[PDB]
């Protein structure tokens, strides 16, 4: 149908900006730490921790799919990269500091990203 294929553009616009989204966070992540997933055999124990992994790999594979039907799903993901890494990791560590640094500077993005996603519809 007609209403089908003008959904599906809807999808394909939003996935258009959402890319752009993630290449302005992942810009604030300069030493790559979120890059990739955390690896079981260099961290064994990790899956007895953080019960959902996430890290911008995972993110950019679901988002070329066109797995993120809304912003919420996106953030939903980002927001897992940050609080996965806060929880496993002390307040001391560099992984810490990296995660506080990206979720301070990505509020910025993803406010105007939430005005741009409602604006266009």
């Amino acid at each position: 149908s007609m209403e089908q294929v003008a959904m599906e553009l809807r999808l394909t616009e939003l996935t258009r900006l959402l890319r752009s989204v993630l290449d302005q966070l992942q810009d604030k992540d300069p030493a790559r730490i979120f890059a990739q997933p955390v690896s079981l055999k260099e961290v064994p124990d990790y899956l007895d921790h953080i019960k959902h992994p996430m890290d911008f790999a995972t993110m950019r594979k679901r988002l070329e799919a066109q797995g993120y039907k809304n912003l919420h799903e996106f953030e939903e993901d980002f927001d897992l990269i940050i609080d996965n890494c806060m929880k496993y990791n002390a307040r001391d560590t560099v992984f810490y500091r990296a995660a506080v640094r990206l979720r301070d500077q990505g509020g910025v993005v993803l406010r105007q990203a939430r005005r741009e996603v409602d604006s266009i519809g």
